[PDB]
């Protein structure tokens, strides 16, 4: 899933 990385979405 798309998480918040504090500025920009990632992976997981």
């Amino acid at each position: 899933s798309w998480t918040w990385e504090g500025n920009k979405w990632t992976w997981k």
